[PDB]
């Protein structure tokens, strides 16, 4: 259809207004002190929450172009929550911040390519520079610690996590569930986890989880691109028959055999959730033999011959429960015999030992800890479903968080990091001097977090960003006590991770944000 | 005409409105680094400045409620700067800020009365604080300086202005003069001063400077009410032949002989100022006995028998000049004699001897003392007209400030005082909930002009503010340097009185304001 | 009236607008490759022209606040003018260039008092650099070659002006007149100035010269303050009864006196022209005692005794011409007897040998100076009237220039000095990044001037600034044969009086206009 244009400051000035919108509807949650939004519902009562990832997903304009930059602020803002799983808040005041200054700049008449690149090594020098900073947290003790503040404070969230954190090792896999009694129960049973996502998010049975959580569901393998409909009808019989959840794993799910199978679970006769296939060829038919064993199914790839026509109860694996993450999956006690998986496992460490690339030889290895390290399995222990419930987001955030600190590391909370190193690298120069006008612009950006958190507090951004400046180490303002402190002595904390994903993806999406003219769009009918 | 009444929160706010955009507009030149301020003019260049006062005086509203309310905004900082001489800015600046807050109470529906009276309270006692905190400023070292940072850091004038402050004595009468000689000249004249005004405006032969200045005039002496020109006919007549200035002290002047002589001025063939006769009854003869005296004149009275129109040129007295302020009037260097002015200084000495009555002992006591003390005149010694002019005008707003530290004290300047004293008494406690609320209003409210500043200096209001409350003592900020420190160390300091009288008329038109309910007002054609 | 009331931003981007078009209306015709444009007029044919004073006089906005936007530019742009008499166009396109990129800055959020002390470190550090880079023009050559330069490659008027020079030494003064002969006449006479203008401009008989020249006018010489009309009836009969132009040298002159010269003026019965007294007291009447001698008047003071009412022509003194400039006014042959000037000159002489005081000292020097050496009168020499006319005006302007020149120097025209002084002055950093901006701000200023001339030849500016900026020494572009070299060579060069004043004055207004936020207006009607 026809589409309306505008190009130069005007266009630069609307998606300001956007990201700004944007930006001022997010950030008063943020923090402890973050107030409640009420948000729309199409009946009964509005929501109300705390929770900036609601309002971003909820959030869009009426006006094309401000639209547009809201959709950017938010598309950057969850690309930084599936890449941490916290911090939006602190993500988009960061954006906000530095693409505020810089259009600013640019109406100055500054080059933007050179702020750009001066954003960019200020960027990158920061990234380093918490890195340096950063404090690995291996030890069970603070692992305890930040799971337990993750949970709002709760001591056996994060003393079960941690003990599951023990038990399948660092980088093991955890699964929490309901659990009927009243006491808190953990098991390490075998099972698998592997990095894809469903086809369509049709398939998410539970919205608010975003994912497809299947009891005892019956299991497909195919090396194979479903490319018609008639291919899995004996499968959907025998699946209508068994009365019983069915997940699928293909190389490939055409538009029209995934629609059908979009049609079916709306129908609700049968609930069919499908994954593509993990791996890349020879090694992706390795771990398929490796789920065939995990499950007692059977690999039908077109090349052996077999066709998924020819497929009974049988043929398909089985397992005890799977969830379907966004881009993750993982199977919980796979029917397949335990025997089987050690004859698999051993074939795999042999084929390591004569293993000579180094690519390869990383793959088998984590094919094999993840063969043999199994899952652990949390079961939530309380008296009623709601607190059930509860406790189960409240472990599902704890564990996001505990996870992504073992894997960079942890920092004090409050955005202090950031403003330290602030101080560190004021003196950092660029090329000329819009560069170190970007510089600049990036180094007063990060003092946006803790200034809104003040904010929200009700004190004076200034004075205590002032105060915190003044001090050094881990030193700042609680704002739950909203009284000086050292953060790390009161448990404060935050992921390196977590933080360094959001400044990148802030530094990046202002990059690109800052540089663009013809902001396009159709015409307002 | 027709007319119309607006009360109610309504009312309030437009009253708001008009004295916010007063308030603006005049403190925003706040501070040696206040920012320049752009006036009209008709005909020609516009005016670019940066004193308040020029500010206040033309700035009337389209809108007949916010017109009336700056103009009586504007009218108490005038009744300030009459007071003093300077601090319009800052008692404007106050008045801002504690009707703002009181009317913001209003709208939260506290009591009014109740808010005034704790306001009442709260500025008394700060009052009196301040008075406490005022260091005296008797000696002539602290005069120099002070006189000196007044005159924009010129020591000489500092240095003449102490050595007339010797001359004259604690109490004595300084005027300023131009002096032929670039050298700085220095004399004493036996002169005459008293607290009366020009009867209209319309005398102000120099309206820039305020006042009439007449040389060498011809003064009549009159202890009877002007009622008809007719009893001036003749002598006027006669100074049209002289050619000279013509001075009138009068009991009373009706109005219609008002008009004919400012016709008489505007025609400018005579140059006629009137006043008013000061003293009363007694006094009032007795002093003008002493005019007579001293300028050799007569006094010319209808219970005696002569009367205005048997009036001579030799009857009127003479002095060498003679100045007419606002509300005061001095004589310099009267033609009458000394030995006769010395003999009724006797006279009344023996009058002070036989004196019982208290005040009768004080006026007459004031008498001799103005009658003998004469007045020291400072001409301004230079190459060149223009800084004739200038140095005019800083010795003359020197001088005043002078007078103002003298007369009370001096305290630290940039209204650090004031904030020592709001954390003196921070502690006062209504009699009840809204009068608490009102003392809280009146100790927050006075740190508006150190925020003020800050903003004229561009830093942070809060941090500089907080900064400044830390310390103790006289540990302010100097603006100009932008440094911190104790504030009498480099001497910017301020009279105790201005700020004081300035604080007072704050008050007192924010308590009237905050009561006020009913505008009454022309419509608007 | 009720007034309006702008503040921020909006007031900003009024002046902005407001410079903009005076800025464009007046640098297009900036060069000798200029533009033209025609102005107003009410009957006839208007008037087409090329001059920057011609065009921005006539300057002004219906909405008020572009249009005293437009009255301060032009305002400091004329007294520029007056201070040297040229380099109108550059001093206004350097103002719009400073101001438009500080108040790009102050829309940046840079701290507006900060960006005006780096513009005075720039321009302080400019003015010495220039005066550094000055070049003498002591040798009569190139004040020829300048004062050819000036008056349209007409190398007659300067070699006349360099002999004029000669004749009354390197600070004497010379003044045009009209020639009846082919030949042009040079002559010597005892001639007189003072720096004193007409007290109304309803005195200039010519308005395109600005002046008032009267040929054989009578001379009063007084030494008061002129009250009332009655005082020179008798005077003015007198002059009537001559028939001939009166010439009035008056301490003070009053309002009323002054408006009914300007009426008895527009009657014409009499054409009297009165002027305030040179000087300052002592200095004042003791020169005003050189004037009765040179003119055989008598000087008329009250102090003495004698009175304006008791003169007679005899009293008068005379002169064979006057003229009164708009702050300064010449003599041309006073009557008075050269041996009694000479005595007079004799006792001034005397006077100095006994004068302790330095200044008193320097005043006597310059009094005997200019009592001695007298005037130069250039009489033009041509065939017809017009040529008379034009050549007069070029002899005047010549001469203006030539002086300008003398007094302080000269540079590379074209402001190529400009950009040298710019590359010179390209490392100068200030005291924090504000001022360092407004420092790359000034330095990028001053090439505005070059880049609008080139664009006034048609060329590209940004290639021929990169050239010029790359050349060194003296190399500029000479813009009338369209064409590189050293500027020196072809003599197109400019006196560094006239460019450090425009860029002084530049700054200062820039620097005034940026620190301003509050502005009034009166109602738009
Ligand atoms: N007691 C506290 N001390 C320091 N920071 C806090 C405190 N409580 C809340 N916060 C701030 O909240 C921010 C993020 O809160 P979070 O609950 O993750 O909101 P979001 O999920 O929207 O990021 C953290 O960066 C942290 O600085
Ligand atoms: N550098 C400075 N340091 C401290 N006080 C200052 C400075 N500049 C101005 N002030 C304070 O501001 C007050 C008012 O400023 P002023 O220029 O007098 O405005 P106004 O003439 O309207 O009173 C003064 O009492 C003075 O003490
Ligand atoms: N051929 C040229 N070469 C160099 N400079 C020129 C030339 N023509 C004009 N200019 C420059 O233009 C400036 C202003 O020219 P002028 O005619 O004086 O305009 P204005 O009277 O407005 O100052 C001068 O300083 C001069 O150096």
């Amino acid at each position: 259809a026809a589409k309306d244009v505008k190009f130069g400051n005007d266009a630069r000035v609307k998606m300001l207004r956007g990201v700004n919108v944007l930006a001022d509807a997010v950030k008063v949650t943020l923090g402890p002190k973050g107030r409640n939004v009420v948000l729309d519902k199409s009946f009964g009562a509005p929501t109300i929450t705390k929770d900036g990832v609601s309002v971003a997903r909820e959030i869009e304009l009426e006006d094309k172009f401000e639209n547009m930059g809201a959709q950017m602020v938010k598309e950057v803002a969850s690309k930084a929550n599936d890449a941490a799983g916290d911090g939006t808040t602190t993500a988009t005041v960061l954006a906000q911040a530095i693409i505020t200054e810089g259009l600013k700049a640019v109406a100055a008449g500054m080059n933007p390519m050179d702020l750009k690149r001066g954003i960019d090594k200020a960027v990158t020098a920061a990234v380093e520079e918490l890195k340096a900073l950063s404090v690995p947290c291996s030890d069970s003790k603070a692992i305890a610690q930040v799971g337990t503040i993750s949970a709002n404070s709760d001591e056996t969230v994060g003393k079960l996590i941690a003990e599951a954190m023990d038990k399948v090792g660092k980088e093991g896999v955890i699964t929490v569930e309901d659990g009927t009694g009243l006491q808190d129960e953990l098991d390490v049973v075998e099972g698998m986890q592997f990095d894809r996502g469903y086809l369509s998010p049709y398939f998410i049975n539970k919205p608010e989880t975003g994912a497809v959580e299947l009891e005892s569901p019956f299991i497909l393998l195919a090396d194979k691109k479903i490319s018609n409909i008639r291919e899995m009808l004996p499968v959907l019989e025998a699946v209508a028959k068994a009365g019983k959840p069915l997940l699928i794993i293909a190389e490939d799910v055409e538009g029209e055999a995934l629609a059908t199978l979009v049609v079916n679970t709306m129908r609700g006769i049968v609930k069919v959730a499908a994954v593509k296939a993990p791996g890349f060829g020879d090694r992706r038919k390795a771990m398929l033999q490796d789920i065939a064993t995990l499950t007692g199914g059977t690999v039908i790839s077109e090349e052996i011959g077999m066709e998924l026509e020819k497929a009974t109860l049988e043929d398909l694996g089985q397992a005890k429960r799977v969830v379907i993450n966004k881009d993750t999956t993982t199977i919980i006690d796979g029917v397949g015999e335990e025997a089987a998986i050690q004859g698999r496992v051993a074939q795999i460490r042999q084929q390591i030992e004569e293993a000579t690339s180094d690519y390869d030889r990383e793959k088998l290895q984590e094919r094999v800890a993840k063969l043999a390290g199994g899952v652990a399995v949390i079961k939530v222990g309380a008296a009623t479903e709601v607190e059930m419930k509860e406790k189960k987001a409240r472990v599902e955030d704890a564990l996001h968080a505990t996870r992504a600190a073992v894997e960079e590391g942890v920092v004090a909370g409050g955005g202090v990091a950031l403003i330290r190193v602030a101080s560190k690298l004021a003196d950092l120069r660029g090329q000329n001097e819009d560069q170190n006008v970007g510089i600049k612009v990036a180094l007063r950006a990060m003092e946006a977090p803790l200034r809104q958190i003040v904010l929200n507090c009700g004190e004076e951004p200034s004075v205590v960003a002032n105060t915190v400046k003044g001090g050094d180490g881990n030193y700042g303002y609680n704002a739950a006590t909203e009284e000086y402190g050292n953060m790390i002595d009161m448990g404060i904390l935050d992921p390196t991770k977590v933080t360094r994903s959001a400044l990148q993806y802030a530094a990046s999406v202002a990059g690109l944000m800052i540089t663009t003219e013809c902001m396009v769009t159709d015409l307002p009918k």
